[PDB]
C-alpha cells in the first residue's frame, strides 16, 4: 500500500512538454500501472459513453452497433501496435508523445502528425465543453437559461442559442484557470479518474440489481406513439376523484379546455393511454426483440413497434405536436460513426509520461494495449447490457424526456440517478481541463522545434516553461466548436483529425519498414509491416465513411504541410532553392543503399568509360562514346572518365576545356552520364583513381569499357602500353568486368545503320552470363536491330552431341534461342602462341565477315615480364578483323 | 479543288498504330484542315448531342446548363494546351497520340495515360452501340422487339432486356467487320463525317424556318399533366360525329368502356383536355420562362407549370398511370454531368495522323484548339436555341412520347424529321466502328512496347500489323457496358476514365516544368505551368462531382499501375530488387541537378574530411570525426576520405581494413556520410584526387576540413609537411573553403559537454559570411549549447565609432546579435613575422581561455620557397592556444 499512496502523490495525468525536454538535454520512478495504463484509461472514457451511447444503441440496434464498435475499436488496437514499434525503436526521449514520433520518423511526418493532433485535441476541448453544458441544462439546472423558446417551434433555435452563450461564458473560465492555476489542476488528476470509474461501476452495479428487481421508471404511451412526461405527472385520461370524475392535466395539454366537454383531437379520443414499465430489466426478453434498426427522420414521432393503434389523422394538428416525443435529426449508419468515434480516442495520452517510466520499451507497448482491451471490453459489454435491459423507445430518446427528464444511463444506477449525473459531470469537466492543457503544450513543442517557421511566435513561453500564446490560439479554435453549438456536429469534425493522425502513424511505419530507412529497428515481439498496412487502409476507409467531402479537405491540408516542411527542410541544409529538394532525395536514396549486398541475383553492365584527350584538347575517339549509347541506351549509370598530366595548381583551365568537350558530346549521341576530369602526375595513377573511386554510395561502376593501344610497338608509348597491362590485373583484383574495343575509329555511329548483319560470338569456357548478354543488349538497339546472332562454341571434350544438348537447353532457359549454334574443336610464350595462330585461323575461316566479333580475353601472367609473352598473343588474336570486342570479368551472376 | 479531292482520296480517320511506328524506325503530305481538325471534329460529335442533350436542356434549364457546358468545355481546352506542350516538345514521333505522350513524359506516365484511355475508349464503344439500339427501337423499327412488357409495369424491365439482346447481337457483328473488313471501313471515314455535319446544319436550318413559321407538332394536356400520344390520334373528350356524339379512343384508354356511361376516374372528368402548340418556335417567349430547373423524381408525372388544374385524387388509380408521361429516373445536378461529359471527349483523336502531317509542331496545337472552339460554339448555341424554341414539357420527355414518338431534336429539322433520325444513326454507328478500331491498336502498342510484362501476349498481331487478341479483350469490355444496358449509367463510368487521363496529362506537364526534368522544352507560345495546374485541379473536381465513390477506385487503380511500371522499371535496368527503386531515384535526382548554377544565393559548408591511417590500420585522430558531427549535425553530404600508399594490385585487403574502421566509427559519433579509400603512389597525388573528384553530380563537397602536421620540424616528414602547403594553394585555385584544426587530439568528443563556454572569433578583414556562420552552426549543437559567442575585430582605419556602427548593423541584418563586439587595433618573412608576434600577443591577452578560437588564414606565397617564410608565421600564430581552428575560402556568398 506504500508504493500506492506515494505513487498517488505522484500521479498526475498531464503531458510532458518542452520544459521536460530541457531536463533531458541538461543530463523519478514509475510503473506500468500508474504510468501508462491509468493515464490512457482516463483519456478514453469521455462524454460519449454517458451522453450519446444509449441513443446509438436503440437507433442502430445491437447487431449493427456491435459491428460498429468492432471496427472503430480495431483501428485503435492496430494503431497502438504502430505506436508500439515507435516505442521499441529509439531510446524513447523524455517529453511527450510528440518527441517519440518526431525523432523516430524524422521531421517529415512529425510536423504533420503533431499538427493534425493539435487540431484534433482542440476540438476535443470544445466537444467536452458542450458535453458539460448539455448536462447543466437538461439535468442539473434546467431552470436557468437566458434564451427560451418564444413558441413551440423555437426549441430548435433556442437550444442552440443556449449552447453558444454558456460555452463562450465557460471557455473564458476554462482558459484562465489553466493559465494561472496550473499547480491546482495538476493535483486533481486522481479526482477525475475517481469520478469516472465509480460511475462505470455504478452502471454495472445497477444492471445486476435490476435483474432481481428492476426500479420504478414507467413510461406513458398513446397508441403506437409515446409522449413527453414533462408537464403532467399522472397518466390517465380521466381523474377519478371519487364520485366526481375530473379531467386530468393530461387532458389539459391535448384538449383545449380543462372541462368535461370533449372538444379535441380525434387521435386522442380514439386511442387509449397505456402506462407500461419503461425499464423491464435483464430478466426481460428485449434482446430477441430490440435487435435490428430504428432509423428515423427529423420530425417523426418515436413510436413503439408492437402496440395496437388506430390509423387516422393524416396531418399533425396538435399545436405543432405540443405534447409529443420527436427525433432531433435524421439518422442513418454512416452518420452515427462520426458520433461514436471520439469515444475511442486517447492513445497518444498513453505516453504522456515517457520521461518518468523506467522500462519505456515495455511499459509503453504493453500499457496502451491493455488499456484498449479493458476499454473495448466495457464498450461492447455496455452495448449489449444497454439493449437487453432497457426498452428501445427510451433508447431512441435524447434528453430522457420519456422518463420524465432523467438520464437514460442514470436510471440504471443502483445507489441513485444523481450519481452518474454528477459523476459524468466532473468527468467531462475534467477532460475539458485536460484538453486545454495537452494541446497548448503541443504547439509549444512544435514552435520551439523550429520545424515550421511561420509558427515561430508561438514558442514565446512564460517564465516557468508554460505557454501564453498557444493558449490564446487554442481558445480561438475551441471557439469555433462552441459556435457550432452541437455535440452531433463537432463529433465528425473532431473525428476527421484523429483519423488523420492515425492514418499517418500507420503510413510512415509501413513505408520505413519496406524501404529500409536508416536507423529503423522495430524491436517488438508481435509486429509486422502488413499489420501497420492493414490498419492504414482501415482508417482510410473510416475517414470517408464519416464524411467524404471533409476527408479530402483533411488530406490535402495535411498533405500540403508535409510538402511545406520539406521545402523548408531543403532551404536550411542544402543552401537554398528547389535544387535542394533534389539534393536531399539524392542523399537519402544513397544512404538507403548502404545495407544490401551487391551481388544479389541479377547483373547489368554499368559502364565506366575512359577516353584519351590530346593537346588542343578534345576527345580522340568519339566512336567509343558512340558505342556506349548502343548498349546502355537511356539506362543506368555512365561515367565518362578522363585524365591529363600534372600540377592541378596550373592545369584547371585545361580541365575546363576537357570537361566541356564531353558534356556537349554526350548530348550529341544521347548519353545520360557523369563526367570526371582528373589531373594526375602520370597516367598510371590517374586511371587507377577512377577504377576504385568512381560513384559514391551504391551506384558503383560495374564494368570498364576501354579502347586499345594502336601505337603499340613505337618510340616511347611502351609505358603507356604498359598502363594497359596494369589495368587488366587491376580489374581482376577489384572484381570488375573489362570490355576492350579493337579498331575504335571504325565503329558504327548513330547516322550509319546496318542491315543483313551478323554478330559472331565465341564462348569457349568462361564468362557465361556476360558473353551471352552483351549482343542481346546490342541487338536491342535500332542500329543493331536488323542483325543476326551467331554463337560458336569451341570444345575440348570427346562428345559433342550432349555438349550441344547441354548448350541447346541453355537458350530455352535464357529465352533467347534466336541465335544459331555451331560446334568447333581441334618457352611458355610459344605454347601460348602455338594455339593462338591455330585458333585464329578457325575464327576467321567461319567468321570473316561479321559486323562485330566477341572473344574471351585470357588472364595476364603474374610474372610481369609477360609484356611480350601475352600481347603478341592478343595481336595474333586480333588477326585483321574489322570490329572485335574483347571481354573478361570476375565474380558475378546473371539471371 | 484539286488538293481537296486528292486529299479526300487520303482522308481516313483512324489512328496510326505500331505498324506506322515500324515505318518510322526503318527510315505523304497533309494539311491542318484534313489532318487534325476534321478528325478531331468527328470524334467529338457523338450520340449525346442527339439523344440526351434536349433532355438536359429542359431538366436543368438553360441557366444551369450554360454553367454546366462552360465548365466541361473549359477542362478540354486546358488539357489541349497540355497536349500542345507535348506537341511542341520532341520531334513528334510517327504513330498515334500514345507515342507522342510516352516519349515526351517517359514510360512512367505513358503506361498510365495509355491504359486509362484504353478503358475510356472501350466504354465509348459500348455507349455508342447502346445509342444505335435506342434509335432502332424508338424511331426506326419500334415494332421488332423480342422482349415485350407483360404488363403496364414491365416497361422498366423489358426495355433493359431489349438493350441486352440486341447489343450482344450487334457487338459480334461490330467485332467481325473490323476484323476481316479493315480495308472497307477505312474507306467510309468521309461518309460518317458527312452524316454528322449535315445533321447539325439541318438543325440550324430548321431553327431559322421555325422563326418565320413553326411546323405542326401539337401536344395534348390534361390539367397540369400531359399524356402519351401513342395509342390515340385525336385529342377530344367527345367525338362529335354529326348529330351523334361518340366516345373517342381518348375516352377508351381512361374510361373503362367505349360507351356513353361516364364510369371512370374523377381526375379525368373534372379536368378538361387541351391541345396547344408543342414547338412554338423562336418567335415565342420561352427564354424568359423556360430558364431555371425542373428536377423531377422517378414516377412523377411531367406537368406543365402554368396551367389551371383541379387538385384532388391523392392516389394514382389509373391502371398504373396507363395513359401518362413519366420520369424515367430521379435527377439532380451532379448526375447529369456524368451524362453530358462524353460529348466533349475526343481530343486524343487530334493526333491520330501525326506521322502524315508536315508541320506537326503547328498543326497539332492549332488544330485541336480550333476544333474545341468550333465544337463548344455549337454546344452553347445548341443549348440556348433548344430552350428558346421548344416548349419545356417535351424537353423533359425522353423518347419523344409527347410528340407522338418522334425525335425531340428531329422535329426541329427543316427538310424532314427522318433526316436527323437516319443521320444520327449512321453517325453513331460510325463512331462505334471507330471505337472498335482506335482501342485495339492502342493495346497493341502498349503490349509491343514492353512497358508492362503481363500484357505481353496481347502483342500477337496478325500478318499485316493488325491485332487479334486485343480485339477479343476489347469485345469483352464492351460486353460489360452492354450488360448494364443503360445509356445513363455507362456515361458516368465512361466519364470516369477520360477524366482520369486528362488528370494525368495535366499532372505530368505541370510537374516536369517545375522540377526541370531533363529534355523538357515546351516551345509553345501561349503556355505556362500554372495553366496546366489550373486544369489539373478542375478535372480533379469534375472527377468527384460525377461520383466520388468511383473516383477513388479510378485513382487507386491508376495509381497502382504507375507504381507497378516503376518496380518493373527498376528490375530491368538496375539489376533487380527494391534496391533498384532507390538507385533510379538517385540517378534521376542527380541528372536534374546538371542545369542550375552552384553559387545561387546561399552557402552551407559541405564537408570533405580526410584522415590519417597508420600501419596496423586505424584512424589516428578520432576527435576530428567528433568535430564533424558538431557542425553538420545530421545534415548534408559528408565525405570521409583516406589515402594509403602504393600498388592497389596488392594493397586492397589493407583497403578493406581502412574502410571498415571508418564505417563503424561514423555510426559511433552519428556521422551520416560516405567513405573513399584511395591507394596512390605518394600522398601528394592521393589527396588531390579527392579535392576535385569527390561527389558526382551536383552533390560536390564544398569545404575541406583538415587537421595539422604536428610532427613539423623532424626527420623526413618535411615532404608530408610540404603536402600540406600544396593543399592550401589547391583550394584557392579550385575555389573551395579550407578548415584547419589545431591540437586535434584535445577536442571535445560526444561524452564531454562544456559549460560556461566562450568562443572567441577574430574577424579582421576577409571571409565574412564563413567566419561568422561557423560558430553559429557549432553553438546550435548540444555540446556547444551553453556557450558564449565573442567577436573581436582588428581595425586599421582611424575612426572606430562608425566602424562599430557599421559592424553593429551587420548583426541586426544577420539576426544573430547575441555576440559581443570589441574593437582592437595597433627580408619579407621578417615583416610577416613582425606583425605575427605582435598580433598574437593581442590575441592571447584578451582570449587566453576560450573553448575555441577562430582566426583568418592568410594566402600562401607564390614564391614556393616560402616554406619557412609562412609556416613559422603560423606556429607563431598558434601561440600555445588550446583549441584554435584556422579558416580561409574563396568565391561564395552567405545569406
Ligand atoms: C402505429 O399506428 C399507426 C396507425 O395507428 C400504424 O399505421 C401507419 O399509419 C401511418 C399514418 O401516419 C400510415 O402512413 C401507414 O401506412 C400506416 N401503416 C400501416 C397501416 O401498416 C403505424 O405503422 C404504427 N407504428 C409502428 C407499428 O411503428
Ligand atoms: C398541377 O395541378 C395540381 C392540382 O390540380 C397542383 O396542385 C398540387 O397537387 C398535389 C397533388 O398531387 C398536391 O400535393 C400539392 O400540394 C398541390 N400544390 C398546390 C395546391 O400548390 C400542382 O401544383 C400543379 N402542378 C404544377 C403547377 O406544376
Ligand atoms: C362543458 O362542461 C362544463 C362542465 O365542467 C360545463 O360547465 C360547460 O357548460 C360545458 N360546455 C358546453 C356544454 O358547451
Ligand atoms: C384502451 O384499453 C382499454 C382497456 O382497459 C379498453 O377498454 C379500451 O377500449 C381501449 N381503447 C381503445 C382501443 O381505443
Ligand atoms: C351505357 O350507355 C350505352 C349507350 O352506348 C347503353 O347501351 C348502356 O345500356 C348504358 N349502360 C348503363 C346505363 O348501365
Ligand atoms: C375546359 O375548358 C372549356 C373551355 O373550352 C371550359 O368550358 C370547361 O369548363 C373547362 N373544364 C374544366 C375547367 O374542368
Amino acid at each position: 500500500v506504500s508504493s500506492l499512496l506515494s505513487g498517488l502523490a505522484n500521479y498526475t495525468n498531464l503531458p510532458q512538454g518542452s520544459r521536460e525536454h530541457e531536463e533531458a538535454e541538461n543530463n523519478p520512478r514509475m510503473g506500468t500501472f500508474m504510468g501508462v495504463y491509468l493515464p490512457c484509461l482516463q483519456n478514453i472514457f469521455g462524454v460519449i459513453l454517458f451522453l450519446r451511447l444509449t441513443w446509438v444503441v436503440g437507433i442502430a440496434g445491437i447487431m449493427e452497433s456491435f459491428c460498429m464498435v468492432f471496427i472503430c475499436c480495431s483501428c485503435t488496437m492496430l494503431t497502438a501496435i504502430s505506436m508500439s514499434a515507435i516505442a521499441t525503436n529509439g531510446v524513447v526521449p523524455a517529453g511527450g508523445s510528440y518527441y517519440m514520433i518526431s525523432r523516430s520518423l524524422g521531421p517529415e511526418f512529425g510536423g504533420a502528425v503533431g499538427l493534425c493532433f493539435y487540431l484534433g485535441t482542440t476540438f476535443a476541448g470544445a466537444m467536452y465543453i458542450l458535453g458539460t453544458i448539455e448536462i447543466l441544462l437538461a439535468y442539473l439546472f434546467p431552470a436557468m437559461a437566458i434564451f427560451k423558446a418564444e413558441d413551440a417551434s423555437g426549441e430548435a433555435a433556442a437550444m442552440l442559442n443556449n449552447m453558444r452563450v454558456y460555452g463562450t461564458c465557460v471557455l473564458t473560465c476554462m482558459a484562465t484557470v489553466v493559465f494561472v492555476g496550473v499547480k491546482y489542476v495538476n493535483k486533481f488528476a486522481l479526482v477525475f479518474l475517481g469520478c469516472v470509474i465509480l460511475s462505470i461501476l455504478a452502471i454495472y452495479a445497477g444492471v445486476i440489481k435490476s435483474a432481481f428487481d428492476p426500479p420504478n421508471f414507467p413510461i406513458c404511451l398513446l397508441g403506437n406513439r409515446t409522449l413527453s412526461r414533462h408537464g403532467f405527472d399522472v397518466c390517465a385520461k380521466l381523474a377519478w376523484e371519487g364520485n366526481e370524475t375530473v379531467t386530468t392535466r393530461l387532458w389539459g395539454l391535448f384538449c383545449s379546455s380543462r372541462f368535461l366537454n370533449a372538444t379535441c383531437d380525434e387521435y386522442f379520443t380514439r386511442n387509449n393511454v397505456t402506462e407500461i414499465q419503461g425499464i423491464p430489466g435483464a430478466a426481460s426478453g428485449l434482446i430477441k426483440e430490440n435487435l435490428w434498426s430504428s432509423y428515423l427522420t427529423k420530425g417523426v414521432i418515436v413510436e413503439r413497434s408492437g402496440m395496437t393503434s388506430v390509423g387516422l389523422a393524416d396531418g399533425t394538428p396538435i399545436d405543432m405536436d405540443h405534447p409529443y416525443v420527436f427525433s432531433d435529426m435524421t439518422s442513418y449508419f454512416t452518420l452515427l460513426v462520426g458520433i461514436y468515434f471520439p469515444s475511442v480516442t486517447g492513445i497518444m495520452a498513453g505516453s504522456n509520461r515517457s520521461g518518468d517510466l523506467r522500462d519505456a520499451q515495455k511499459s509503453i507497448p504493453t500499457g496502451t494495449i491493455l488499456a484498449i482491451a479493458t476499454t473495448s471490453a466495457v464498450y461492447i459489454s455496455s452495448v449489449v447490457l444497454f439493449g437487453a435491459c432497457i426498452e428501445g423507445v427510451v433508447l431512441r430518446d435524447k434528453f430522457g424526456e420519456a422518463v420524465n427528464g432523467n438520464l437514460v444511463v442514470g436510471t440504471l444506477a443502483w445507489p441513485s440517478p444523481w450519481v452518474i449525473v454528477i459523476g459524468s459531470f466532473f468527468s467531462t469537466c475534467g477532460a475539458g481541463l485536460q484538453s486545454l492543457t495537452g494541446a497548448p503544450r503541443l504547439l509549444q513543442a512544435i514552435s520551439r522545434d523550429g520545424i515550421v517557421p511561420f509558427l515561430q511566435v508561438f514558442g514565446h513561453g512564460k517564465a516557468n516553461g508554460e505557454p501564453t500564446w498557444a493558449l490564446l490560439l487554442t481558445a480561438c479554435i475551441c471557439e469555433i466548436g462552441i459556435l457550432i453549438a452541437s455535440l452531433d456536429e463537432v463529433a465528425p469534425i473532431l473525428s476527421m483529425f484523429f483519423l488523420m493522425c492515425y492514418m499517418f502513424v500507420n503510413l510512415a511505419c509501413a513505408v520505413q519498414t519496406l524501404l529500409r530507412t536508416p536507423n529503423w529497428r522495430p524491436r517488438f515481439r508481435y509486429y509486422h509491416w502488413t499489420l501497420s498496412f492493414l490498419g492504414m487502409s482501415l482508417c482510410l476507409a473510416l475517414m470517408f465513411i464519416c464524411s467524404w467531402y471533409y476527408a479530402l479537405v483533411a488530406m490535402l491540408i495535411a498533405g500540403l504541410i508535409y510538402k511545406y516542411i520539406e521545402y523548408r527542410g531543403a532551404e536550411k541544409e542544402w543552401g537554398d532553392g528547389i535544387r535542394g529538394l533534389s539534393l536531399s532525395a539524392a542523399r537519402y536514396a544513397l544512404l538507403r543503399l548502404e545495407e544490401g549486398p551487391p551481388h544479389t541475383k541479377n547483373w547489368r553492365p554499368q559502364l565506366l568509360v575512359l577516353v584519351r584527350v590530346d593537346q588542343d584538347q578534345n576527345v580522340v575517339h568519339p566512336q567509343l562514346l558512340s558505342l556506349t549509347s548502343q548498349l546502355k541506351a537511356g539506362k543506368g549509370l555512365t561515367i565518362v572518365g578522363s585524365v591529363l598530366e600534372g600540377t592541378f595548381l596550373e592545369n584547371h583551365p585545361q580541365a575546363q576545356r576537357a570537361e566541356e568537350s564531353i558534356r556537349r558530346l554526350m548530348e550529341a549521341e544521347k548519353v545520360k552520364g557523369f563526367c570526371q576530369v582528373v589531373i594526375s602526375s602520370n597516367l598510371r595513377d590517374g586511371v587507377s583513381h577512377l577504377i576504385q573511386s568512381g560513384g559514391l554510395g551504391g551506384l558503383q561502376h560495374n564494368t570498364v569499357l576501354v579502347g586499345w593501344p594502336r601505337n603499340w610497338r613505337q618510340k616511347e608509348d611502351h609505358q603507356t602500353w604498359r598502363n594497359f597491362i596494369e589495368l587488366v590485373r587491376e580489374t581482376t583484383a577489384g572484381h570488375l568486368a573489362l570490355l576492350v574495343t579493337k579498331n575504335v575509329s571504325m565503329f558504327p555511329g548513330n547516322p550509319e545503320r546496318f542491315s543483313e548483319g551478323s554478330i559472331d560470338v565465341w564462348w569457349i569456357v568462361h564468362d557465361g552470363g556476360m558473353l551471352m548478354l552483351l549482343p542481346f543488349l546490342l541487338r536491342h538497339h535500332k542500329v543493331w536491330r536488323k542483325c543476326k546472332m551467331r554463337i560458336f562454341t569451341v570444345a575440348q571434350m570427346d562428345d559433342n552431341s550432349i555438349q550441344m544438348k547441354k548448350d541447346l537447353t541453355t537458350f530455352l532457359y535464357h529465352l533467347r534461342i534466336t541465335a544459331e549454334v555451331e560446334v568447333v574443336e581441334m618457352q611458355s610464350n610459344v605454347r601460348r602462341m602455338h594455339t593462338a595462330v591455330r585458333l585464329n585461323e578457325v575464327i576467321v575461316k567461319k567468321s570473316r565477315d561479321a559486323k562485330l566479333v566477341l572473344l574471351n580475353m585470357p588472364g595476364p601472367p603474374r610474372n610481369r615480364n609477360g609484356d611480350e609473352n601475352y600481347m603478341e598473343f592478343l595481336e595474333v588474336l586480333t588477326e585483321h578483323l574489322d570490329r572485335v570486342m574483347l571481354v573478361r570479368g570476375g565474380g558475378r551472376e546473371v539471371i
